[PDB]
């Protein structure tokens, strides 16, 4: 039961966020932001660069001073505050939907019960966190008292990508606010709506000035600039491959900031003879083209036994075909358009680069609409490991399949990849379950399912797909700095 | 690759152990230590009371007191001391198996590859956990700097059984000692030689008077007088539900003592008809009959679906049938005798209680020899939930195969028991295997095999099979005495 | 900031809550609950004994069923509901505080502004553990995939105090409910009402039927059906060493559920030399003095080093003399009536065992009014360590000063007890407080401070006051029962 | 108690060790080391450069391939191989303490009684990590089993300085080896002997080829080939920030392998004016002079409050001077040469710096000796913030001595650093101790003492003195990699 979108929100929102108040970018400069679905500029947004990013900065250093109000708040108060933004953001879910919808193309029947959805229960389960994330009292030799104070990383630079807009502001706001640090973040240039009315949510829910500060932007620019800023402790990213190595080359060149990295991939998803054909045919259908295909960990590589693999092919083409494309408003559609034309055309030059590679195309191909950037579900069929669309993330509603032997093979096949984030076994035998978890170089394997993420497990990619894990316990650790108060004490006893 | 035993170990120590010292008991009586491969008397052995036991507390007491060797030495060190205990039980390791044999009656292979094997990886193991279970620093509310410090629970009575004289000693001072505490242990009545040597070599190995003390002796006088001791501050007991209640009942009765048990149980082997007919068969047979079937996780209900009941029942039979029974030095021995007397006769009486009410008997069913406490590998069939050798721990080589027909309906069969120390699922299956283990109320779930224990994994029970766990970073909790400790600050920051 | 009361709240709830009803007794027996500050009867109350129990056991066993709405609930959503009747709970904050003091007798200002907002922050801190409680994946040897599930204990049995009405209900729910557990909780019947009350907020909150019941009643009656009963898993008491001990046997008689005491006190609070005389003052009579004196930790026996003694006695009786004593609802009210008759006597009688024993009375030592049950705040001045009221918890409004030399000496004074709740320290030295905390045998050592909780810190008791832990992360470890699963795989690797 | 030194140890290794053998460099090419003392060399060494780190990268690849001995062996096997180690390296005790001194110059007594004391305590403190890094099962949302496999990260690059040459080997070697992990190991050129003959020891103990691997070299040369190659998972890196910034960034243009960095410092040790006097001086002393003040968090800033400072610089003036300088060999020596020639030019050109800056010189200045590299203890007082000797890392024996009055004036210019590896405050104040622990930007903060380290301790920096922490269980985060296995249940239950 969801509740009537409006097609067209209005936008309250446009500006760079700093101490809980809008500004216009130094320069007055101002960029589109379009709606993919109809080619169409939605509204301007301040072109923030460099001059901003400094001004975030300063705001954030001077929230995080020892004695402010952010760093002498109890760590249960700051779970109070989240919370706060949670319900604040429920209030208005079925606006930001709609606003989510309109600017990144998604349908809003997902926007709605998916991405706030788990919007609300990131933030909520980092609420908890708050006051929960111990240091320690060592038994270190000697007469001494040790112990371990977890404390704020402190100023923490945040990009993230626009597949997911709302999504990514939580996974990145929540562990970094329940630690108490501070944030200077920097949304996509494509899908920067969203996030900054949420920072209106921020203000109103009562978080100090300067907590939290959002640039709008380019990545050349206002991205560059706080990769490299000097007075930036921490810097975390979610992109390319190519644009982290430059994150991590910045952060090496200035301050030495620490750095955690979510990259893209080329996961596999493994379907064993074994596996429950209806049930291994719909989740490889979602696993790849969930979200337009704009998702990271997108099950890009279809591997299917050969005993299977002619019945699995006929099926996953068959539901490609009935997959229906179209307005995202509309509640029957279950793909929306690319999120720009940049995507649109690069998506396009893939398939293209699969037809003369020798893949055999089974269904798609084009462009689904004159409108928009809205392409039409792809198949390939026969693809090889050494083909182009088979090693390159292809981000776009373009499924390749692949065919193999044993066990032995795909696990090779499978981690015969620069890529890492994710991986997929669909099996019902017990020891090929395990030995293929245990098998796969990926970050994320999950068996018999596909894409499916709580806020209280780990993600995050081996290899190239990058660095460091969000979610979970294990989010906290990359917004903490230890430090170790050796005391001398007149007599140690156990 | 197994050592030639010494069939006739000489002993060395056969007095009660406090401060470092071999002591007589106060009355100056002794008892008998029986082989249970001949029914002759090893030698006497102190017979300690309440006047010993309290000799041992105050020692206890005295080396725990702030300020003394024990309570000043790093933690670190008390992890040395340790892995030098390992060093030189495995310097000892053919004395201490042949030893183990004489008194308990198991096989000096198993002694000697098992039991000791074992030992030693359970104090490496908790050697390695001395300085490392950490305390906390807590972000609490308010200008305060709270911490906890895990400080040990003091003097810890332990009393242990004879079915794994070395391993059970093991498994109660690990833990205890890399915590700090100091130890009033009581031995089994049946088999106190094994370990009263290995306190010879706790002094050999450098551990301050008093904190390892052992009291040879009866249960209803040395045992009680250690539960009801109003200067013990921990008990943890391992042997009969019956007696675990009374000393539940001392500990509420006394000082209101911390307490942990290890009962027994009637523990569930399930074999889904997709499992692997020979291992199931071997892994069910081991499941049983291991240590003469005086195992406390012992599995004593084979369930069996119906569609391959019929081939493991042949299966099993002829594996009984083929089980070598004998004199436990040598090789060719795979079940020795049962450890006294009492046990013997109590095992007769459980078989003429199937026999009784109505379980079919396949093979066995009485006396293995003249000499000894030696009983032929019994296997009943036909099993059914009401009758009594389905129900009572029976202890002894008595197997039980019942017949099942659905998955939730062996669920309920074996949920349904007083009794939940363990199961064990063999399928091939993933949903199977993971709907089972999710289900059992048991304290351990092996799948596809079963008896597998790991210093690293916790053991204990459900409903009355116990309450706590031991092994794994668990076996600290109950050996930890937790200690707040709130620091008014000038002003707290995060 | 405080509310104007209602110094007369109307009372909704007086039955029995089952399955989110209200039922009468079986017996259709009801008894009276009294206003302490007048000796009047507020209202009748269902007075539950064995057979409400059993059919409050049996409603919670049939809510933890597998497969129940509460057992298959997502962890998160427990955290949702936890927090949701925390909501309730601030929404009708003014009602219960002027409630809890009508029967309870402690001032409202208190009620309002410590009492509820505490139970406000417990309840908030558990629902963020609901989620985060992992179990482990271990590295057991061979090939094998080791890990732990941390389950619910089941039926647990919940017997709280008079003290804290409120407070005392939150310590319990919350982590029981964090973890997945059921409740038959047992009110005191000296302050049955604000608990009876909650259950109507649990049942608005959305907490399936069974999940939380309440049986008001006695405590030989309806208390000891619920330690000796055959189907309920743990039990949690909070009360007298006396009846902590029957609990114990209970428990150990019965089903050997598992059992964790949370008992009295007689809690040193020392003052250094070099302490703030001020501060050390106030805090001094706030250790003694809060709730009527009436609290487990309260600091009953105050020692003074001899060269502030004479300045500190003569501050300390000031203010035990400035201390305004009378109608609770009275903004100007320090100090309400005792919870009872009972306590009002047994008050008296220590009072006069004082001065009977040749400690010298400063100040009080009779009754405060002719209505209710007052009492003047009394204090005894060289109270020596054999004196009845220096080893006895009093449990009224009650001081007791005793002289001390050195450092060393107050140590070994202050650990001559059998109690072991809390304890004290205020000085400016750095070594002091450090020689301090560590040497003290309590469960709790404030610095500088006196009665300082967070929902964060672990609270319980050493030697007879008390075992286990209630509050922070140790709050989990007696709910939560451990299963190991241990699969075998085809082959491990790191 | 110290064994009399060889003072000629013979040396047995010194080429490239790969697969448990010895190699000569590729190009044939050896370098010289030389012996600070005499400045003789010593011998020469195998010169490895990028195609010798190729070669050991794929021999540490081959032997972490899924299957081979290394990755099945179990975790508490790792443990016992690292015990083993350690025993072997405490058989060669004093060959590796003369040896170490014959190198680095440090006195042979330190080498012994500290050096190889912390080698072994750090080895034997991460073999029992082990088998207890557990992973995790999680409460995620749905019918889901979600769980964590703590997996080797892989391929170790480990740099490390000549500092403290064995220790350092140590740091890095235990806790990559306690989790799985393979080594290719690049020690300094000024120092690659002792680190060698370890090497010997490791093949000596069992571990399988490949596991650890050393390739003696340069920095441009064989560091940065390990820092750049495309199949190393991960480095660690020990040594100057500016060549840590080169490290990140070989990291980010080449795999984005994961980094973590221990750099340089210019650690405050603040002494307030109610210090101990005679305790603060000797440890201030200890603080900067400790190993030829060739020590990462060496107090190279002391701050001592106005009323104090005359006294106590009279103190360690006369301390400074009385300071044997000397044949490392001789036991009377607290301290030795320089490391090598460029260090003891980098050194005087300081203390140049200082007298040409305002810096009053109170002793030395000057060489101490006309062979080897030996320099006069050597103390600045008057030292300004603003002053070179005060904001750069000397790394030699020469102490900054400044002038404060408020414990907020202290904070402030002690946190004015890009560096923040450690700090230390000597003060009896409870308060003050906690207020500037907090407020002190470090790593560590030593409470009167400094130089405390402890195996079971965290040790990292702040800022640009690194990232990440080494020691403790911290220790264990950045050589494990992070795999989320989420699975598909029929039924998920609490
Ligand atoms: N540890 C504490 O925090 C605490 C709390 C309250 C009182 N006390 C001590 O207890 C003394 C007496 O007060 P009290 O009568 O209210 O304590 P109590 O132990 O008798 O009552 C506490 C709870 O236990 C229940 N109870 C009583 N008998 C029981 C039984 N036989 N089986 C099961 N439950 C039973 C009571 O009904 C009540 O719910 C006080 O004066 C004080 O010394 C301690
Ligand atoms: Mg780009
Ligand atoms: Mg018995
Ligand atoms: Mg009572
Ligand atoms: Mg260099
Ligand atoms: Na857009
Ligand atoms: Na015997
Ligand atoms: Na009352
Ligand atoms: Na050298």
């Amino acid at each position: 039961a969801v509740p009537a979108p409006n097609q067209q929100p209005e936008v309250f929102c446009n500006q760079i966020f700093i101490n809980n108040e809008w500004h216009d970018a130094v320069s007055r400069k101002t960029f589109p932001t379009v709606n993919p679905s109809t080619g169409e500029v939605i509204c301007q947004v301040a072109e923030g660069d460099k001059e901003d990013v400094d001004k975030a900065v300063k705001a954030a250093r001077a929230a995080f001073q020892l004695g402010s109000p952010w760093r002498r708040m109890d760590a249960s108060h700051r779970g109070r505050l989240l919370n706060r933004l949670a319900d604040l953001i429920e209030r208005d879910r079925t606006y930001l939907a709609a606003l989510e919808t309109l600017d990144n193309g998604k349908p809003y029947v997902i926007s709605y019960l998916v991405d706030l959805d788990m919007v609300l229960k990131c933030l909520r389960y980092y609420a908890g966190w708050a006051d929960k994330y111990h240091g320690k009292t060592i038994p270190i030799d000697g007469d001494f008292f040790s112990y371990t104070r977890h404390e704020p990383v402190g100023v923490c630079g945040q990009i993230i990508p626009w597949n997911f807009p709302l999504l990514m502001q939580a996974w990145k706001l929540g562990p970094a606010l329940a630690t108490g640090n501070v944030v200077v973040m920097k949304v996509a240039e494509q899908t920067p709506l969203t996030a900054l009315y949420v920072a209106n949510l921020i203000k109103e829910a009562g978080f100090p000035p300067g907590v939290v500060n959002i640039v709008p932007g380019f990545g050349p620019t206002a991205g560059a600039a706080i990769a490299s800023h000097e007075d930036v402790d921490k810097v975390a990213f979610t992109g390319s491959t190519e644009i982290g190595r430059v994150i991590q080359v910045a952060a090496g060149s200035s301050n030495l900031k620490r750095v955690t990295l979510e990259l893209g991939g080329k996961s596999p998803n493994i379907i064993m003879s074994d596996a429950d054909m209806d049930w291994a045919v719909e989740q490889a259908h979602f696993a790849l083209f969930f979200n337009q295909g704009q998702c990271c960990c997108a099950g890009s590589r279809t591997f299917v036994q050969e005993d299977i693999y002619d019945e699995f092919v006929e099926r996953s083409v068959a539901r490609a075909k009935s997959r229906v494309v179209g307005n995202p408003f509309d509640s029957k559609t279950e793909q929306g358009p690319q999120v720009d034309e940049t995507q649109f055309k690069k998506i396009l030059g893939y398939i293209n680069t699969g037809k003369q590679e020798g893949a055999k195309l089974l269904c798609g191909g084009g462009i689904a609409a004159d409108r928009g950037y809205f392409i039409q579900p792809t198949v390939f069929g026969d693809v090889q490991d050494g083909m182009t669309i088979a090693k390159e993330e292809i981000f776009g509603p373009v499924m390749q399949i692949l065919k193999f032997k044993t066990i032995e093979e795909v696990v090779g096949r499978a981690n015969n990849s620069t890529y890492g984030l994710a991986a997929a076994v669909f099996t019902k035998d017990l020891d090929k379950a395990n030995y293929l978890s245990q098998a796969l170089q990926a970050g994320t394997v999950w068996v018999n399912c596909y894409d499916v993420f709580g806020a209280q497990s780990p993600f995050g990619g081996y290899k190239m797909s990058g660095s460091g894990r969000e979610l979970g316990e294990y989010g906290l650790q990359a917004y903490t700095e230890v430090k170790t108060v050796t005391v001398k004490v007149p007599q140690k006893n156990s």
